[PDB]
């Protein structure tokens, strides 16, 4: 079995291995990188996302989020509060403010050692969940706005066809920023570009051990656990490094630097956080093997979770036992 320890692997493909991007996902597992539930892939030398980034200012942030957390400082849950629009220009000026910037530090372990000390005693504000896309029409290789679609593999694999679209998501960070534990939409794949910016702390699960963190998280959340038997989906939990080892689960970290791509696996439970002004760029996506992974994922039906228009095609073929009650969560 390849990869038994679940370690995060980084790859370093060619510019002609960059071509195939499904072939090249597949090879990732041949290796065992899914085991581990992230891997990081470091694009050739030869490739670029695009030109520059020097007019992405006028971007709108419609909704930046604040981030307030409640708890202690390594289990606490946080809440978005919505704040007014600004343009990204707005949002990068005030992520260097002093209320906000990054604070002197040593190194990432220094950081991260910070983050986790006093992410509480603040509420950063982040720019997420923008649909579009920053990669040049012209990269042509691991441009995340003309992947294959999530619709178009069931398709391929089932024989169904389906309503649907999948797009991208920017997502612009500043220090502190935070991603709470979770899995994709139906335990999808996700695929993570940094653009620009400081960098990006990753936490994951391997796969194999999801559940294990799910057991803690009802421990440590017991309220949210009462409310909803999937609360994960609300993506409002924090559980720190130092917490996941005093109860024994098994994961692993890794900083994202800018140029980098990560890739989450089926099932692979992640969390992390911005280290100062940043910009990244998503997507969720399916291979063959995902099929088995989505037809058994669970699903929040409490109404908290709210997703898009596109996940009530995977339930309903998938799911279709838990389609009823699951889209009176979404009605
Ligand atoms: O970058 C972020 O804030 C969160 N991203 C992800 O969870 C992802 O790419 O799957
Ligand atoms: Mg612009
Ligand atoms: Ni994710
Ligand atoms: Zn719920």
């Amino acid at each position: 079995a390849q990869n038994p320890n679940c370690n995060i692997m980084i790859f370093h493909p060619t510019k002609e291995e960059f071509n195939d991007f499904d072939k090249y996902i597949a090879y990732m597992e041949s290796q065992g990188a899914h085991r581990a539930g992230l891997a990081k892939i470091i694009p050739p030398k030869e490739w670029k996302a695009r030109e520059t980034y020097d007019n992405i200012s006028e971007i709108l942030i419609a909704t930046p989020l604040q981030q307030v957390a409640s708890g202690r400082a390594g289990v606490f849950t946080q809440y978005h509060k919505k704040k007014k629009a600004m343009t990204v220009g707005e949002y990068r000026h005030l992520a260097n403010s002093k209320k906000y910037q990054t604070p002197p530090h040593q190194n990432f372990e220094d950081l991260e050692r910070k983050y986790w000390k006093n992410r509480i005693y603040n509420s950063p504000i982040y720019g997420a969940d923008i649909s579009g896309s920053l990669f040049d029409e012209n990269t042509k290789q691991w441009n995340l706005g003309h992947l294959g679609t999530i619709q178009d593999l069931l398709e391929k694999e089932c024989g169904v066809v389906i309503e649907g679209v999948n797009t991208p998501y920017l997502y612009f960070g500043m220090w502190k920023t935070t991603f709470a534990w979770h899995t994709e939409d139906m335990d999808l794949y996700s695929i993570n570009y940094l653009h620009l910016g400081e960098p990006k702390t990753w936490y994951v699960v391997p796969p194999e051990h999801g559940q294990r963190l799910e057991r803690l998280a009802r421990e440590l959340f017991p309220g949210s656990s009462r409310g909803c038997g999937a609360f994960l989906r609300h993506k409002v939990a924090l559980i720190s490094p130092t917490v996941l080892k005093e109860n024994g689960i098994p994961f692993n970290r890794i900083t994202q630097e800018a140029g980098e791509f990560m890739v989450t696996f089926p099932y692979g439970y992640h969390a992390g956080f911005n280290h100062g002004f940043n910009c990244a760029e998503a997507i969720n996506f399916a291979t063959p093997r995902w099929i088995d992974y989505g037809k058994m994922a669970s699903q929040c039906s409490c109404g908290e979770a709210r997703v898009t228009f596109s996940m009530d095609a995977f339930v309903r073929i998938l799911q279709p036992e838990r389609y009823d009650l699951w889209k009176r969560g979404q009605d």
